[PDB]
């Protein structure tokens, strides 16, 4: 239910040409903080998304991720956010879908890794893969 309804905006994507609407993506996040008690699902829905979207949708997907991630943080607190954390578990596999994406958006991958590295969203030992495999492609 709460569930249903962060889904339906999310793969309400598919409607529209990115880059995506301001409020759009914050309509995405609200839903996402609403349904806090279903954090599990609503990571594993993200996921799913990236994993299965058009390439034009790899960076908005991330976009998704960044925007409830760091949402969550200034609502609940850097230490207490459940969301960062539970995209972790996934997070090497979730990076090699997107890049996956248009070569003209990969910089705006490294532009959103950069900013979690600066505002220590994720430790070195999580950003630091994710920027090498920038570098490999
Ligand atoms: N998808
Ligand atoms: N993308
Ligand atoms: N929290
Ligand atoms: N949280
Ligand atoms: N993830
Ligand atoms: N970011």
């Amino acid at each position: 239910e709460a569930v249903k309804t962060f889904n339906s905006e999310l793969y309400s994507l598919n409607d529209y040409k990115p880059p995506i609407s301001k409020a759009k993506m914050t309509q995405i996040t609200k839903a996402a903080i609403k349904a806090i008690k279903f954090y599990k699902h609503v990571v594993q829905s993200v996921e799913k998304f990236i994993q299965k979207c058009k390439p034009e949708y790899k960076v908005p997907g991330l976009y998704v991720i960044d925007s409830i991630v760091r949402q969550s943080r200034h609502q609940f607190g850097q230490e207490k956010d459940v969301f960062a954390p539970r995209f972790s578990n996934n997070i090497i596999s979730t990076f090699q879908n997107l890049y996956r994406c248009p070569g003209d958006d990969k910089s705006k991958i490294v532009r959103v890794l950069n900013l979690w590295q600066k505002n220590n969203v994720f430790k070195s030992e999580i950003i630091q893969p994710l920027l090498d495999m920038a570098a490999a492609l």
